[PDB]
């Protein structure tokens, strides 16, 4: 990949600028150990990953080159090149237009809800680009929606490869409100990215955040439960802010999302069965 150096990427981004878009600076957020900055360079809008343990903080950079120099898919974000000359390590991408599924889901900044159509195909789209990762013998161990980009034509490209990558571990890392039972406990196992991708599964479905504080319940993937024992069903969850949707396709999609769901990691489909399901879905 192309070597950038840290002032080029200084000077188009403003001395890393740490306010949002809407304001008046270049902040597009943090994530994986690392701060998103938007920029302007060969006459294209990128992505500016500044990584920024001082020991730790550098692996993080040299994880997700290695992964990339592999990892070529048109469902996932795409890294135009690098900075390691300056103090701060830096990672460049293609910039995503249509941000986050999770802003999007959220409708955040007052973009239009999405239709269930294009809904389906992120899906497809998300799950194309773990079955990259998995056949490559790659753990993303942040799948969620926020990790989840979108293209002009709202593809679905999976971002943050940081913490890439049955193993244990005492550093837990990833996101709780979409973290299966065992990553919690501290295995490593490309099982607990099903289990994640059941959580976006839910959030497409329905329009809620895995985590809303003030919600009852809290959590998304305990609406799973009150769905099991007969108290309410997929039905009464679908998100409202879309005409498009038929029970058939939702109820399709929710299946696969309780696949994905089990809390026993052996039970779960793997990554190629979730993509034949979703398929049959559309068709
Ligand atoms: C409003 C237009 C937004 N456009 C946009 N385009 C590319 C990225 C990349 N972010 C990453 C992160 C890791 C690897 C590649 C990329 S490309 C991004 N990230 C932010 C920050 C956060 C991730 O930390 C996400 O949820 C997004 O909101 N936002």
């Amino acid at each position: 990949f192309h070597s950038f150096s840290f002032y080029e990427l200084k000077n188009v981004t403003n001395n890393f600028d740490e306010r949002p878009i809407s304001v008046g600076g270049n902040k597009m957020g943090e994530g994986g150990f690392g701060v998103v900055y938007k920029g302007y360079v060969n006459n294209t809008t990128v992505a500016v990953k500044k990584l920024a343990t001082t020991e730790e903080l550098k692996q993080q950079f040299d994880q997700e080159i290695k992964v990339m120099a592999k990892c070529q898919h048109e469902n996932l974000v795409e890294l135009l090149g690098f900075s390691s000359d300056g103090d701060d390590l830096c990672l460049v991408y293609v910039y995503m237009p249509n941000g986050s599924l999770l802003d999007r889901l959220s409708c955040l900044d007052g973009t239009p809800p999405l239709s269930w159509h294009m809904r389906c195909k992120i899906a497809q789209g998300a799950a194309n680009g773990i079955n990259f990762l998995h056949e490559n013998h790659h753990i993303h161990r942040d799948i969620k929606s926020a990790n989840i980009l979108l293209d002009e034509a709202f593809t679905a490209k999976i971002s943050d490869f940081g913490l890439a990558r049955t193993v244990m571990t005492s550093r837990i890392v990833g996101t709780t409100a979409y973290m299966a039972p065992e990553a919690l406990r501290g295995e490593i196992t490309p099982k607990s990215d099903i289990y994640s991708f059941g959580v976006v599964l839910l959030e497409i479905i329905t329009g809620l955040p895995a985590v809303d504080e003030h919600r009852e319940p809290q959590l998304l993937l305990d609406i799973k439960e009150e769905i099991e024992d007969e108290e309410k069903t997929i039905e009464d969850y679908i998100d409202k802010k879309m005409n498009d949707a038929d029970s058939t396709s939702v109820e399709a999609m929710y299946s696969v999302a309780s696949q994905c769901l089990h809390e026993k990691k052996n039970k779960r489909p793997d990554i190629k069965k979730v993509q034949q399901l979703l398929q049959e879905m559309t068709a």
